[PDB]
């Protein structure tokens, strides 16, 4: 580690006021970016009745765990209870399973309806519906009416990803041998932006005691797979790849696009909780250096090694918001300031692709202004 983490601290670095940015301007950005994703003006989040709510993925006409999970992150960052329970409340209700091979996870994708398109789960939703239940337990308490009984929820959620398949049928979310997050419990290889060893850290704190090694080895382990699989040069990151590091293909994955975009944030966000790192520091440079020359109307899909393609960013206004958080991970980088400055005056989306690039939007505002916090017991 290069400096001290906000988890020793308790205090967070704003730098966007770091930067220059005014602490009036900074406030009013971070209000009005949530207001914009969940106020009443079409927006990314929904309410339904006097108890749920979702968020839709404007694109694609579903609901997925990424944006529930997501969503319900952003509540508990907020405070703002009523939105978290209604949001979890329809995942309890429409995505879990407890039926077929992946009872005990979250059906990924289902209707506005709250039907299911799949019976399979998506880890990543996995992974942020247990940090932001263990978050709303230390902000809120746990409930007494079940599914609201938060930390028991994220223990037990938690324990079935580790563990599953050893009554049964079913699979684990991560690879026993080699603690690698998978990309679905079924397969053997993984996304590097699924890799959230900052969350597993806390993880190794508040899981069940019996995987709270597993927790810290996950960790450390995805911190050494992050550097095998960002390019050398350019620091880019595949969106599938197998255990070995490099990219999965097979199905068009294996390249610099949507679901990469999250790799820059994700590093950035651990390097703020639990300090920096050389490598770190390094890898958001060469991500940043690779943009530097590039306009955000010209964004491609490349490869890892920096080739374009034809294809442009599907959601341009996402990468920018992830590579400026990002610099959370090198704030002296050459390319930081920059960064969040092109972020500072980039508008959120609107149209039918919005929802993704929105909600890396939002992590980014919070994190660079000092307001993606750990909450503690
Ligand atoms: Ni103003």
């Amino acid at each position: 580690k290069t400096t001290e983490g906000a988890f020793y601290t308790r205090e967070y670095r704003n730098l966007f006021k770091e930067f220059g940015y005014s602490e009036a301007e900074i406030q009013e950005r971070v209000k009005d970016t949530w207001e914009q994703l969940f106020g009443d003006n079409p927006k990314i989040y929904y309410e339904v009745g006097d108890d749920l709510g979702y968020l839709l993925d404007t694109g694609n006409l579903d609901v997925r765990t990424e944006g529930m999970s997501y969503g319900m992150m952003m509540a508990v960052q907020m405070d703002r209870k009523d939105i978290f329970d209604r949001i979890w409340n329809w995942t309890m209700k429409n995505m879990y399973m407890t039926e077929g091979v992946h009872a005990g996870y979250f059906a990924w994708s289902c209707q506005p309806d709250g039907t299911k398109n799949s019976w399979g789960p998506a880890p990543d939703g996995e992974e942020y519906f247990a940090l932001a239940l263990f978050f709303a337990s230390h902000r809120w308490g746990d409930g007494d009416e079940q599914p609201f009984n938060y930390s028991e929820q994220a223990r037990k959620l938690l324990h079935t990803c580790v563990h599953n398949g050893e009554g049964g049928p079913g699979h684990p979310m991560w690879n026993r041998d080699n603690k690698l997050i998978k990309f679905i419990p079924e397969v053997e290889f993984s996304d590097p932006s699924y890799h959230l060893p900052h969350f597993y850290e806390l993880f190794s704190l508040w899981a069940n005691e019996e995987d709270r090694v597993f927790w810290k080895e996950a960790a450390e382990a995805s911190r050494e797979y992050l550097k095998i699989a960002c390019h050398p040069e350019t620091g880019l990151a595949p969106e599938y790849a197998y255990y070995d590091g490099t990219p999965n293909d097979e199905k068009g994955y294996g390249h610099f696009f949507s679901g990469s975009y999250r790799v820059a944030a994700n590093i950035g966000l651990d390097a703020e909780w639990f300090g920096g790192s050389e490598w770190s520091a390094e890898e958001i440079n060469k991500i940043q250096a690779f943009f530097a020359d590039k306009e955000p109307e010209d964004y491609r899909r490349y490869k890892i090694d920096g080739e374009p393609f034809e294809e442009k960013s599907l959601h341009p206004v996402g990468l920018i918001a992830t590579n400026a958080m990002g610099s959370l991970a090198s704030v002296d980088g050459p390319y930081a300031k920059a960064n969040v400055d092109l972020f500072w005056n980039t508008p959120v989306r609107t149209g039918n692709r919005r929802y993704y690039d929105n909600c890396l939007y939002l992590f980014a505002m919070l994190a660079l202004s000092g307001n993606f916090k750990i909450w503690f017991p």
